[PDB]
């Protein structure tokens, strides 16, 4: 079982992955493919990728020992959204629309 605490946050992750927000999801569903993507850089900038699939799979495995571990990783996506791109991309845009639903939903976690 999941703490009460993580079953609000397994919440906001469904709510993450939902087609409510898939228009500027999307880019978040799967770990950034370097070399399919041609940002053959990446990995030399980003030391710790993340991405809602292995936010997922961290889930399911029981990984998180607490709500603020959760927190850790899907902020460190946007992070690495931040730090990587130049700040007028499309997909900085994205990514804040994303972290406004993460933001609002952990705050409201009863
Ligand atoms: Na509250």
């Amino acid at each position: 079982k999941l703490s009460e605490h993580l079953r609000y946050c397994d919440s906001i992750l469904r709510e993450m992955l939902s087609k409510k927000h898939a228009a500027y999801a999307w880019p978040f569903y799967k770990p950034v493919d370097a070399e399919a993507l041609e940002l053959h850089d990446y990995h030399d900038i980003i030391k710790h990728p993340m991405d809602l699939s292995t936010v997922k799979r961290k889930m399911d495995g029981r990984e998180y020992p607490d709500a603020q571990g959760f927190a850790a990783d899907v902020r460190l996506m946007f992070s690495n959204c931040y730090k990587y791109n130049p700040p007028d991309h499309e997909v900085v845009a994205m990514a804040r629309k994303l972290q406004d639903v993460f933001e609002m939903r952990f705050a409201k976690m009863p």
